């Protein structure tokens, strides 16, 4: 059965404006170099980092709505415990660590991401047999 | 198995333009006060009501494409029979009444919504064991 | 279980700019007449063809991420082998031919599409019992 579903839409300009601020949730996710690059909204880096961000958000939303979430407020370091990386063809891959990793060992996480010029989006489906 | 899938994209400005017109499908959904608020496209109310609207649409699309739909034209008062509300953390919740409620008693409806500044979106998955 | 998931976002203006170029992937999909129409970004044709395009892309992404894909690079004529058509109510329908048709005989493909004025989107879920 499906465990949780998440969708996220990212304004690429709003992302560029927020991405390169110290100690943001982005800083736990992306390197300082990546965030500097992505601060230019016209850049390839902004488009692809914003889609990576949408994917992570979508995954967190699916988690939030699921039975693995107890309190309504996200736990500590959910943002370090969930990573979404892309292969050299831009296909996303979910990587778990910490408590999330242990808790979600027996569930599958499906994720897809996309972007146009102004907007990025992703969908996540958490699923179990 | 999955019963039906739906996605919906809402222009927040186009929504603001349409939301506050008498006897629209919106009027069956949202209060006059909510619709007045949402008629300003720059408002928090427009952004969040448009995402609520996208969610409801996504759910109706999933229903339309499913075996629970006979005629291609939507039934009477589908719009009163399906409600999507948000908690104080903005997490959506589906509420059914009328015929839809009776018909869909044994199926789960997963829904997720999101918005940026100009656009809102939602996904719905209807699913059964 | 879910076999593969895909989401796609299409800039309707960028689509109009690309859709009517000879020997593009679009040319394998849509007729010359359809592509001429869709080259005007303000047109109904651009909006609906771009949503049809998003759907096909979403389906291909779901396929790419699935076990039915061996090499990371898409196979020959994936674009002729997968078709997404719309009924007169604008509900999408997947049509398979060639190798894809044979390979995916026992899996279901769920698809949904949508558009606003500037943007189109679709989601695809490939699923098996
Ligand atoms: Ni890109
Ligand atoms: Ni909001
Ligand atoms: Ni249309």
């Amino acid at each position: 059965a499906i465990v949780g579903v998440g969708i996220d839409l990212v304004s690429i300009p709003d992302f560029a404006e927020q991405v390169d601020r110290p100690g943001t949730v982005f800083a736990e996710t992306f390197t300082p170099g990546e965030r500097r690059d992505a601060a230019d909204k016209s850049s390839s880096a902004a488009r692809h980092l914003a889609a990576r961000w949408a994917a992570k958000e979508a995954v967190i939303k699916a988690w939030s709505s699921s039975r693995f979430s107890k309190r309504p407020a996200l736990p500590e370091g959910i943002h370090r415990d969930i990573e979404v990386v892309t292969d050299m063809w831009g296909r996303p891959k979910v990587r778990l660590s910490g408590e999330i990793a242990k808790h979600l060992e027996d569930v599958t996480i499906h994720v897809s991401l996309t972007h146009e010029d102004q907007t990025a989006a992703a969908v996540a489906i958490i699923e179990e047999p």
